[PDB]
DNA sequence: CTGTATATAGCG
DNA sequence: TCGCTATAATACA
């Protein structure tokens, strides 16, 4: 209900935090007990040529049918959980969306990262948001537009940098995933874990 | 003078 | 400790 509206050119999110300390510790420990992580062939990605280990885990759950592709790596949705069943409901509440998907990245401690990337499958459904929810520790999230990149950019937009706190959502709208790139940097004063999960809806 | 795109290495 | 550019080899359009 209150928001704090992220602007810039092409970029369009909200931030709002949806639980309590309490009530994000409860969900935080039910989504270390639950959740079920990708291993071995299922957490390798290929980029500029090479395949590593993604610095992280992974898990996909989902409706049946769906596949997330990326990188070089198809991963299949497992059926719902109780746990993840309760977020989706109160950010479809919340936000008045619906998903159908949720993709979770834990971040061991502030060395796991994930590098610059936007969100834009041929799978996704076009227009559609995606709700990023995050438990544990508070990490930092970069967004970054396209054109800025590499030694002598086009243009110069600034970064737009935003500390995700435990138990918040951010809610990333139409057209933020077709002009930024975001990605969680390394922060290695940050030593506990992070869960995020990445609410979408994805087309059979 | 001139295609576009994408995890760590190797800097500074 | 952080953040920059270049790019593991292709795959396009």
């Amino acid at each position: 209900h209150s928001w704090r509206h992220i602007r810039a050119e092409g970029l369009d999110s909200s931030y709002t935090v949806l639980f309590g300390k309490a009530e994000a510790d409860e969900i935080f420990q039910e989504l270390e007990k639950e959740v079920e992580y990708f291993t071995g062939a299922l957490a390798r990605v290929q980029v500029f040529g090479k395949w590593h280990s993604v610095p992280r885990k992974q898990a996909t759950y989902g409706d049946a049918g769906l596949t997330y592709t990326f990188s070089g790596l198809t991963l299949s949705p497992k059926p719902w959980i109780p746990v993840l069943e309760r977020i989706r409901d109160h950010v479809s509440g919340v936000t008045g969306q619906t998903f159908n998907f949720v993709l979770i990245n834990r971040y061991k401690d502030g060395s796991d990262h994930i590098g610059e990337h936007r969100d834009d499958c041929r799978e996704l459904a076009p227009g559609s948001p995606i709700a990023s929810v995050s438990f544990g520790a508070s990490r930092d999230f970069v967004f970054r537009h396209k054109d800025s990149r590499g030694k002598s950019p086009s243009r110069r937009v600034a970064v737009v940098r935003l500390p995700l706190a435990h138990g918040s959502l951010l809610m990333m709208n139409h057209p933020t995933n077709t002009h930024w790139y975001h990605s969680l940097p390394v922060r290695k004063k940050v030593l506990a874990p992070r869960v995020n999960l990445t609410f979408r809806k994805i087309l059979l």
